[PDB]
């Protein structure tokens, strides 16, 4: 019977992350230890110059004050839940993580942070904020799924479902992460005194969004399920960097 | 002419900054936008829900009042440096960034914010914190060269620096990031009122590091050059995926 961590990214009372612990529930022991408020933007960001306060609810779900996703997930491994998970599950989001995205989505890093457990570890996104419902669902089905028969290759997917209701998602894909132009925009704004302070604002338009991609997916109305890594060597720039090194003669006499 | 954006993760008063800085900026043009603490862990986390907050100092120097390394070369590019830059170097970093530890690190974040300039951003670590000398030995020379002749591919580069005396480091390599073991020391501390608080222990031992490893070029005494992109998708596992989802009929009826 599995083993369910379960965190999220937009805290511990999120709907999201509430209704998939219910689904959970039904088949597996769910233990929920999640961040303590909304901070989406965390990306694999981890609490490193302090220590990190837990504290238990009514039920037995854990939340960790001022923790990060990876936090969280990374104490639930290895202090909080025990006996240990045999997977993690990042609770349903409210919003996509799409492309470029993913790099910098806390809810990503938090089944990144169980890319090393028995099963692979669950990312779950919706595009919007409605039917919370169908992302459920879907997640059960891959869950059951995994129970049935381990998947040989692969240690996260990306799981992203439309705001649709279950009756009406076309199939699922397994995708390719996009990617948009870079970003630019600053928005200032200026406090009372004077003083200029800077807004991130709003990333670029997609670039990349082809067939292959997990946009176009969802996009047509399709669960978009992508498999991630986390070795971000660019293999295929080796020998160029080799010969540049080389040719201008840094680390070599000659 | 060569204008550089300096940022780097332990803050904009680490003695890694400081002493690239000052290297730098006798053949350089240099901007410094950093974190005006110790940010190490931040990975590519970003300040969304608030605007940012300058300081500059006389030197020029700027922080951004509780901005993320990646917070601060997106402010150094789009809005702060002007002209715009036409590199990034993510400061001299107290400590290693090899391996997996790549996706946590605040350093390369910064570096990864570099992307989209004329030249391939540099993100520069020592492992240890003797000789900072040594590793603006290698950025200074790096730096040159890249402005004798531009780098045909690749758009970040991961340096790492042994801890050594310039005399006693062998020379560079091209090296793929290794991997290492889960992490799992939880470094549990009292409360002065009793309450468990938790520290998170250190990066797992070495895994793969294999002879053509990041790790493997350090421990021999070489500077590993690692080419590095953002792409998270395991291309390779596409067809696994694709299998097993069909094999467990989820997103199929048949
Ligand atoms: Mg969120
Ligand atoms: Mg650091």
């Amino acid at each position: 019977s599995m083993r369910i961590l379960l965190s999220n990214d937009d805290g511990v009372h999120a709907p999201g992350i509430q209704t998939l612990a219910k689904a959970l529930r039904e088949f597996a022991d769910v233990q929920v230890v999640a961040p303590d408020r909304n901070r989406s933007g965390a990306s694999n960001s981890l609490t490193l110059e302090s220590s990190l306060r837990t504290f238990t609810f009514d039920n037995g779900d854990i939340a960790v004050q001022m923790g990060t996703p990876t936090d969280c997930v990374y104490l639930g491994v290895n202090a909080l839940m025990r006996p240990r998970p045999d997977i993690v599950v990042s609770g349903i989001n409210a919003g996509p993580n799409l492309g470029d995205d993913v790099i910098y989505s806390g809810t990503v890093a938090a089944a990144m942070e169980g890319r090393h457990l028995g099963f692979p570890a669950l990312a779950v996104s919706l595009n919007g904020y409605q039917h919370y419902d169908t992302a459920a669902a879907v997640t059960c089905a891959l869950l059951r799924g995994l129970s049935r028969e381990p998947l040989r290759t692969g240690r996260i997917l990306n799981v992203n479902v439309p705001d649709l209701p279950l009756a009406q998602v076309k199939g699922i894909r397994v995708t390719r992460c996009g990617s948009r132009h870079p970003a630019d925009k600053v928005i200032p704004q200026e406090d009372p005194r004077g003083n200029t302070l800077y807004w991130i604002g709003p990333p670029g338009d997609k670039y990349d969004a082809g067939p292959d991609t997990d946009f176009a997916a969802v996009d047509e109305g399709y669960v978009s399920v992508t498999p991630l890594h986390v070795d971000l060597t660019a293999h295929s720039a080796h020998d160029v960097v080799s010969d540049w090194l080389d040719s201008v003669g840094v680390g070599t006499q000659w």
